[PDB]
C-alpha cells in the first residue's frame, strides 16, 4: 500500500507504544504474525524502534495485510488516521 | 523445484529472519541439515543473507528436500506462501 | 538422548524464561556449566534463544548431563514434562 | 558536494545515532536508498561506522542526493549544521 | 552495447556491492549465468573487482545480455542510471 | 571405484564445502591423507575446487580409499547419497 | 566440423575458463580425454590459452569428438552458444 | 600425543567457543603462544573452526604444549574430559 | 607491567562491569583513551568480554599506562586488589 | 624517514585498528590515498595486517607523506608516539 | 618518452598494484590496448612484475600513448608524480 | 650453519606462518631483505612453502645471516626452538 509509505515518515514519531500492543494482538488474532514476532517487537524500550519494525514487517507480507493494521489502526487512535487524511 | 526458483527474486526479500529461525529447526529435527549448516547459516546478520544461504542450500539436496520446506514454509509466515500463488 | 532432540520443536516454544533460569542454576549447582555461559545464556531477550542456547549445549555435553535435565525439568514446569508424554 | 568532503574529518565524530536513524528514513521516503541498504546501515553497533557507511555510499551517488542529505540533516539536528559554517 | 564501454570508467567507482547482490539474482533468473560464476563473483572482498568480473563477463555475452542488464540497473540504484545520462 | 567416476558430474555440483570440511577430517584420522593435502584443500575459495581436488586425488589412492570417503559421505551429508542410487 | 572452425575467432574470446572447467569434466566423464590432457590445460592462467588448448585438440579427434562438444558447450554457457547461430 | 589426534573427531564438534577464549588465556599466560595467534583463533565466527586451528597449532607445538592444554581442557568444561575417557 | 600479566587469569573473572564503566572514565580524563575506544569497550554485553578489551589495550600502551590503570583499580573495587596481592 | 622504519617492529604490534580507522580518514581528506587503497586497508581483520599495508603504503609515497602520518598519529593515540621518543 | 626512461628504476618500486589496476582500465577506455593484455598484466601476483609489463608495453608502443599514460599517472597517485619531478 | 640444514626436516613442518610474518619484518629491520623478497614470500598461501622460500633463502646469503635468524626464531615461537635441541 502507498499510502503507509508516504506517509511512514509520520507514522514512527506520532503513533505511540499503548496502541501498538492492541495492533499488535489484533493482528495475532487474525493469524498474520506467529508469536515469536510478538515477543520481538513487544519487548523494545522506545515506541519508534517498534514503529520500525511493525512498518517494515507489514510491507513485506504483501498488500492484503495493509487493509486489517489500516482498520486496526482506525479503531485504535483514530484522531491520527482522521488527521492524516 | 521450479517453484522456488522462479519466485526466488521475491523469497530473498520479504521472509525475514523470525521465519527461518524456525524452518532450520524444522530441517534439523528430519534429518536433512547437521549442525554445522545451522551454525553457518543461523549466524549471519542481514536475514537476505540467510535467505540466500538456505535458497542455495536446498537446490543442491535434490527434490524430495523441496517438499520439506515448502511444508514448513506453509505452516510458519503462511500469508506470503498464499500471496505467492 | 533422543528424547530431547524428537521433541526439541516443541521445546524451544511453550518453556519459558523464569523456568530457565531456574534450571540454569540447578545445572550450575552440580558443577556442569561455570559461570560464563550462564552470563551468556541469562543475557538474551526472547526466551526462545535461551531455549537454543540451552537445548544445543545439551546436546554437546554427552549423554549424562541430559537426564539432569531432564529431573531438573520435571521439578520445576512438570506440567509440560508430564504433557510431553 | 564538496561541504561534506571538506568536513568528513567531524561528520563521523559527533553525528550520533539517534539522528542517522532518521536521516535514513527520510531517505528512504524520497526513492534514494533501497531497503537493503538500510537494513546494512542500521545494524551496525557504532555510530561512527555507520557515519562511514553513510557518507561513503552518498558521495557514490552523484550530487543531486547530496542536497537531500544536507536538508535532512539540517531538520534534524541542526545546531550541528550551524555550527559547522 | 557501446553505452557501457564508455562509462565503465565510474561503473566499476560508484556501483557498490549491495546492489550487485541484487543484479546477480535477477541475472540467474533469466537463465543468462550459471551457480559457478555467481559463486566466483559474489566470493570477492572489494566491490571494484566484483564489478570488474561483471562487466568484463557481460561484454562478451553478446549484445542481448546488455539490455537485461541495463534493466536490473535501472530498477535498483536508479539514481546512478539517471544520473549517468 | 566406478560410482565416483559416473557421477562424479553432480558431485563437483551438489556437495557443499561445509561437508567437505568433516570428509578431511575423517580421512585424516585414518592416516589416509597427510597434513599438507588439507592445507591446500581447505584453503580454495568456490567449493567446486575442492570437490575437484578431492575426487581427483581419491582416484589415485587406489580403490581401498574409495569405501572410507563413500562411508564418510553416507554419514554426513546422507540425503545426496541417498538420492544419488 | 567446420562450425568450430568457421567461429574459432570468435570461440577463443568471448568463452571464459569458468565454462571451460566444466566442459572439461563433462569430457572426462564420457572417456573422451584422459587425465594428463586435463592436467594440462587446466594449469594455463589465460583462458584464451586454454580456449586454444581445447579448440585445436578437438580438431584433432576426429568428427564425433565435435558433437560431443557441441552438446556440452550448449548446456553451459547457452547464450553464446545461440548468439553464434 | 595420540590421545589427542583419536579423538579429534569429536574435539571439534562438542568443544565450544566459550570455552576457547578461556584455554586460549590459560595458554597466554604459560608462554606458549604469542597475541597475535590469539587474535587470529578468537576472530573467527563458527566455533568449529577456531576448534580446527587450535587442535592443528598444538599438534605442531611439539607434545610437551600437549599437557598443558590437557589439564587446561580438564579445568573447565570438565564432563566432556571425563566422558571422552 | 608483569603484575598485570601475571594475574590477569584472575582479572578477566572476578572484575565486574559496574567498575568497568568507572575506571574507563578515569581513563578518559587523563587523555590516555580517546573516545572512540570507549564507545567500543562500553558496548559489549558480557564484562569478561570488556575485561579482555581492557586488559589487552593496556599492555599495548607502553608501561606508564600501567599505573594510573593500576591507581583506578585500587581506588573503586579496592578489596579485589588488596585480596590479589 | 627513518623514524618509522627503526620503530616499525614496535609500530606493527601496539598500534591497534582503532586508530587506524581515524588515521586512514585524515589522510583521505588531504588527498593522499583514494578510496580504493582505503576500502583494501579497512576490510581487513587483524589489525596487525592494516599496519603492515598502511606502514608499506607510506614508504613508498615519498617522504612528505611521512610528516602528515606522524602529526595524525600524535593526535589520536598519544601515548604510543610520546612513549616511543 | 625519455621521462619514463629516465625513472623507471623508481616507478618499478613505489607504484603499487591499486593504481595500476586503475590506470589499465583508463587505458582500456582509450582503445590504446585489448582485452588479452589486462588479461595478462592483471593476472600477475607482485606489482613490480606488472610494472615491468606496463612500462616496458608502453615504450613500444610509440611516444604518443606515453601521454596519456601520464595523465592516468597524475589524476591517480599524485603524490608520486609530483614528488617525481 | 648446520644446524639449520640438519633440522631443515621438521623446521618446514612445524613452523607456521604466523611466526614467519615475524620474522620476515625482524630480518627486513636489519638490513638483510629488500621489500621485493618480502612481498614474494608473504604472498603464498600454504606456510610450508613460505618456510621453503625463507630456508632456502637464507642458506645462500653466508652464515652471518643464519644467527640473526635464529635469535629471531627463538624471540618468537620459542617452544619450537627449546624442543629442537
Amino acid at each position: 500500500m502507498n499510502f503507509i509509505k508516504d506517509n511512514s515518515r509520520a507514522l514512527i514519531q506520532r503513533m505511540g507504544m499503548t496502541v501498538i500492543k492492541q495492533i499488535t494482538d489484533d493482528l495475532f488474532v487474525w493469524n498474520v504474525l506467529n508469536r515469536e514476532e510478538v515477543n520481538i517487537i513487544c519487548c523494545e524500550k522506545v515506541e519508534q524502534d517498534a514503529a520500525r519494525g511493525i512498518i517494515h514487517m507489514i510491507l513485506k507480507k504483501g498488500s492484503e495485510s495493509c487493509n486489517l493494521f489500516l482498520k486496526s489502526l482506525k479503531e485504535w487512535n483514530y484522531p491520527l488516521f482522521q488527521d492524516l487524511n
